[PDB]
């Protein structure tokens, strides 16, 4: 048998509400680490507020913030070289 | 009686997954409605997947992998902004 030198998107085991994951990753093995960080971080601070009081409900909480809070930073840098084409 | 001219962060409600969730949405009206959807959406394409057979552990999943594939945006916005200083 024989070999392709490619490297695909990498794949990598985090632990997030001390459940362990498989997620693509695709970046810094540095990086990867922080990402399970932050979720794990912003669902413990909802946890201690108990929104719906409910373990789903807790995770699709944080899961629509984080896209929130992400889809305006990334919704500036469209805007910001928009207008340097200008 | 007062009222003081300010403008703070707007919560939106939303239907995520069948349940209702008030969260933190002051970017746009159009912008908020496609953030529900993103979860939505990455949820249902995983619920046939059956990566752990359970809700919570779904909702977790999705929100970890919004995260990664964003976070590296962000970064990027960074790194090519940067080499623009040299």
């Amino acid at each position: 048998g024989s070999h392709m030198t490619e490297q695909p998107k990498t794949r990598v085991s985090v632990r997030i509400y001390g459940q362990d994951y498989t997620i693509v990753g695709a970046e810094s093995p540095a990086h990867i680490r922080l990402v399970a960080a932050f979720v794990d971080d912003k669902m413990h601070e909802f946890s201690e507020k108990q929104p719906m009081l409910d373990v789903p409900k807790l995770a699709v909480l944080t899961a629509v913030q984080i896209a929130s809070e992400y889809l305006k930073l990334k919704e500036e840098y469209q805007r910001l070289r928009e207008q340097l084409k200008k």
